[PDB]
DNA sequence: CCAGTATTAC
DNA sequence: AGTAATACTGG
């Protein structure tokens, strides 16, 4: 279609030789564990405690997910293998079958429903160490120490138990440590202070915070592999709220959505995407890379920026800002947004051919 | 056997 | 701390 041209990316993180190399990816996003822990407390959660989470502006959507939530990661890996080298730092783009797909804060909000508005002024000063100092010796607080303390606390007049549950939720789902066990990494210091203030925790843009944390994991992952995927059974951790990334490829590519996604009946059309769809069950715990690659086939039907539906416009207006945040100057991405703005699609024929060849003919 | 996962070891 | 290896889970 005639129109302004999209420039090819200055580089890619991996060559197409790596598109068939599988990998075990370890998540750090303990949705199932947190929900199970909450349901199994010997002293059950109070109505106020339960409604804090079930009515939380962001975290209410974690309850619209299937029980025993299990992440499926080969869609994300397929995208990771096609990450473009760009100048922007606040968004990532993946080139599938020659078509750039964007993971920005808007997409993170559309799928999660989490508040992705701008940070309030001097948010880093929120809360204080008083609450944590009431329950943890000076030193390192591990994610498991918060879980243990939560299960060993007695519900009573003060909301300290609710604060602990909030801390557990934040540091298991939103900003989550990689290392576990006896020497587990210290949990996020901001979350420890923020959990002291339940009102602040209800309004803070945890969508932006989880998004920025996921951007860090993406960069660490790409640096780690440095262009080559090893032949190993050792899993690589990609910590943080990865649900938008797990579903992104399926939401942007109809061939994948049709074969691997099903509508979640009972869901409200006002909810974000994660509450309205679910992965179809297969004979395996997750989809294999070969399955994703095969269903990818030769399709050219791919949305660069996943489009919202009418029933979702109020939600996005409620959880996103009006203008995009300032980022580094990026003439390549600029050319993409120009061509997309004119109503034209983007597909680099050569890149498309290499993707198809790498997946289906060698 | 598998992909996702929890846990210890290097 | 950062990373890698082992082996369990629910099929
Ligand atoms: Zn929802």
């Amino acid at each position: 279609f005639q129109g302004s041209h999209a420039m090819q990316p200055l580089g890619m993180y991996f060559p197409a030789s790596e598109y068939t190399k599988k990998m075990k990816l370890a998540t750090r996003c303990y949705i199932s564990e947190v929900l199970k822990t909450f349901a199994d407390l010997e002293h059950p959660l109070t109505n106020v405690e339960k409604n804090y989470f079930m009515e939380h502006p962001s975290f209410k959507h974690i309850y619209h997910l299937p029980s025993g939530y299990t992440h499926k990661l080969m869609g994300m890996w397929m995208l990771f293998l096609r990450t473009a080298s760009i100048e922007k730092k606040k968004e990532v783009w993946f080139v599938v079958n020659g078509v750039p797909i964007r993971y920005g804060i808007r997409e993170h909000a559309l799928i999660s429903g989490f508040n992705c508005k701008a940070y309030p002024a001097n948010y880093q000063s929120a809360g204080n160490m008083n609450f944590a100092n009431r329950y943890f010796k000076t030193g390192v607080i591990r994610r498991e120490d918060v879980k243990t303390k939560l299960m060993e606390m007695e519900p009573a007049r003060s909301k300290d138990r609710l604060r602990m549950a909030v801390l557990y939720f934040l540091t298991s789902i939103i900003a989550v440590p990689t290392k576990t066990g006896e020497r587990a990494s210290p949990i996020d210091d901001f979350c420890v202070r923020a959990a002291s203030d339940l009102t602040f925790c209800k309004t803070f843009p945890w969508g932006r915070y989880s998004f920025e944390y996921m951007l860090k994991s993406i960069s660490h992952t790409l640096d780690h592999f440095n262009g080559v995927v090893p032949n190993t059974q050792s899993p690589w951790p990609v910590p943080g709220f990865c649900v938008p990334l797990e579903f992104l490829a399926f939401e942007a590519i109809p061939s994948l959505r049709e074969r691997f996604i099903e509508e979640k009946e009972g869901s409200h059309a006002g909810c974000p995407r994660m509450c309205k769809v679910s992965f179809k069950r297969t004979e395996m715990k997750g989809f294999t890379l070969e399955q994703i690659n095969h269903v990818l086939g030769t399709t050219e039907v791919i949305e660069s920026i996943i489009r919202e539906k009418a029933e979702e416009v109020p939600l996005l207006a409620e959880i996103t800002g009006v203008e995009d945040d300032v980022d580094k100057h990026d003439v390549v991405v600029d050319s993409w947004m120009k061509r997309l703005g004119q109503g034209r699609e983007i597909r680099f024929e050569e890149v498309y051919n290499e993707d198809v060849h790498a997946r289906m003919e060698a």
